[PDB]
């Protein structure tokens, strides 16, 4: 197989915890993809406690004839963004992205070049961040061998002339099961198991702990596809948090989400938080 | 005083009937705004009778140094739209709007120029619709004299080369009282009284009837601001419809509306119409 990128090691397990829940938010997501042409994505988020409302729109065109993508982004902080991508064009599995950002308000310019090469057993990348703050280089390599996966990931900040990030991951990955472990910066240790237990049930267990501290954090989560139109998520962690999430397809490509976060204390006050999401695909 | 535009004759009364009700819709609006800068709204609307779920974004920038507004709209059905407005710029009370619509999916283009001039006693407008169907021109004039209002409104469709619309209105307007009458096309007769009865109560009566039919339609409506956070609307018409609407600010910038439309008939056969609106304002 072609292995995942370094960032995607452990992603499935991460998804069982993160998708299906949006506590303290009212979320609106709109997607309109054309079989032959423009793709439009907008997201809008109200935080129900701060009354803050966030927004972003994205326009993306695929010229699938020349392996090209052009994207334009806009958000609520007046941050503008363009991204050009070339994939599979100079060689199979090579991907080159130029990404530029502009902020009319502040005049903050950012540019990035991201390069990726992947093939059977190997997934490499190298991101370059051009900045006033200072250029940094992020490199990643994932090697795979009969279901096993080994990866290394680094960041170099040129102004401080020092690696400021050095991450290792080891894992094992099938289509029904995933083991992931990592240590960031010789300091943060993490592990996860992901299980596709049947056609209707996904489960995940997550662990995290830190050099020099004897405590351990863990979470257990599930996702149960009741039928093709309804989906229940439940998760607990050892800080005493319980998350619940329910997703209902109302009409093809329209889904509605309710979620509740509950704490390990009283319920006659501002404890258990709520969330609502509506997702529309065209 | 500067009189309203032709379209806004009778608006207040119309508002008592229309605002605070959304029967057979579930609506969700998330908005953020800035004195200097952007204003932004993303919207989602389910029609519970058609099962149709609609989604919208709108971006507004007011450059009030140059009398400019730019507005940008997007929806699910692929329609895009821009509106540029110049006001008070060539002369006091002059307003010019440039309006374009585009469909990435239909290829359907629409363009409009709307011009308005207003000043003491006079409000005149002229809208040009540059349609494939065919250009049409709408003109309007409203004169006022000591609280009285008289207006004429016409539309010319260039493909049929004939006036297809000829409307007269006569009215009397104070800030606590409004009388409006009109006849459209020598055919549709209407009239309305609006009363701001106190700081908390608005009332409206509407009449409508049609040449060659002896029947009359009428409606009575109220709008009662219970306190600054809660608002009740009630209306009845002589088709036996009862509308109820209730608007509550739950937290500053979060407003919930419930509304019911009830027939005069059995309530155990599925004829009542419900609605729910939630607005989130940053
Ligand atoms: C090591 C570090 C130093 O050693 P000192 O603290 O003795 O100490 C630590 O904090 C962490 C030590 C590393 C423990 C090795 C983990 C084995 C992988 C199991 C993960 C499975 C995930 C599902
Ligand atoms: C046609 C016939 C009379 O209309 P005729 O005058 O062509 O249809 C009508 O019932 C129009 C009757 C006109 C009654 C009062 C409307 C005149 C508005 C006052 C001045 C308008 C200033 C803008
Ligand atoms: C003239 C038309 C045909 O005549 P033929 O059908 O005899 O018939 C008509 O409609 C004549 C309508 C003329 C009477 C207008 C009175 C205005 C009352 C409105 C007040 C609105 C406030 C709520």
């Amino acid at each position: 197989a072609v292995p995942p990128t370094y960032a995607d090691l452990g992603k499935s397990a991460r998804d069982v915890f993160t998708k299906g829940y949006g506590f303290g938010l009212i979320k609106l997501d709109l997607k309109t993809k054309s079989e032959n042409g423009l793709e439009f994505t907008s997201s809008g988020s109200a935080n129900t406690e701060t009354t803050k409302v966030t927004g972003s729109l994205e326009t993306k065109y695929r010229w699938t004839e020349y392996g090209l993508t052009f994207t334009e982004k806009w958000n609520t902080d007046n941050t503008l963004g363009t991204e050009i991508t070339v994939e599979d064009q100079l060689a199979r599995g090579l991907k080159l992205t130029f990404d530029s950002s502009f902020s009319p308000n502040t005049g903050k310019k950012n540019a990035k070049i991201k390069t990726g090469y992947k093939r059977e057993h190997i997934n490499l990348g190298c991101d370059m961040d051009f900045d006033i703050a200072g250029p940094s280089i992020r490199g990643a390599l994932v090697l795979g061998y009969e279901g096993w996966l080994a990866g290394y990931q680094m960041n170099f900040e040129t102004a401080k002339s020092r690696v400021t990030q050095s991450n290792f991951a080891v894992g094992y990955k099938t289509d029904e099961f995933q083991l992931h472990t990592n240590v960031n910066d010789g300091t943060e240790f993490g592990g996860s198991i992901y299980q596709k237990v049947n056609k209707k049930l996904e489960t995940a267990v997550n662990l995290a702990w830190t050099a020099g501290n004897s405590n351990t954090r863990f979470g257990i989560a599930a996702k149960y596809q009741i039928d093709p139109d309804a989906c229940f998520s439940a998760k607990v962690n050892n800080s005493s948090l319980i998350g619940l999430g329910y997703t209902q397809t109302l009409k093809p490509g329209i889904k509605l989400t309710l979620s509740a976060l509950l704490d390990g204390k009283n319920v006659n006050a501002g404890g258990h938080k709520l969330g609502l999401g509506l997702e529309f695909q065209a």
